[PDB]
């Protein structure tokens, strides 16, 4: 952790792409399927048209490609193989246009495991 606050006063409105939304997370993954969930950034000039997920098919290359574009911010992958590392990005995108991609995320299709540390 580390002090940190903002409060810059009252300014115009901006006109210009969103700010990065962050980054989508785990909530169910398997061998053959990879469940991934995120939220919506802050609206600020014009409501988002769409999100737009890319990942690199899990080959490990480092070729994004369009994956699943739309309103809804939740989207099973299936047909994958267990241990088979595949990144993804989460990107905003209104009247303007789409704005920066998160941080890339690496995830791990479910598989071996062991004990938990103790």
């Amino acid at each position: 952790g580390s002090s940190g606050s903002s409060g810059a006063e009252i300014f115009t409105t901006l006109s210009c792409e969103p700010d990065i939304p962050n980054p989508p997370r785990i909530a169910n993954r398997t061998k053959n399927s990879l469940t991934l969930q995120w939220k919506a950034p802050s609206d600020n000039g014009s409501k988002i048209q769409n999100f737009v997920l890319e990942w690199d098919e899990g080959k490990g290359n480092g070729e994004f490609c369009q994956c699943y574009m739309g309103s809804q911010k939740q989207f099973k992958i299936t047909k994958l193989s267990p241990a088979m590392g595949c990144k993804f990005r989460l990107s905003a995108r209104n009247d303007y246009g789409t704005s920066g991609f998160s941080e890339e995320v690496l995830y791990y299709t479910s598989g071996c495991s062991g004990p938990s540390s103790g």
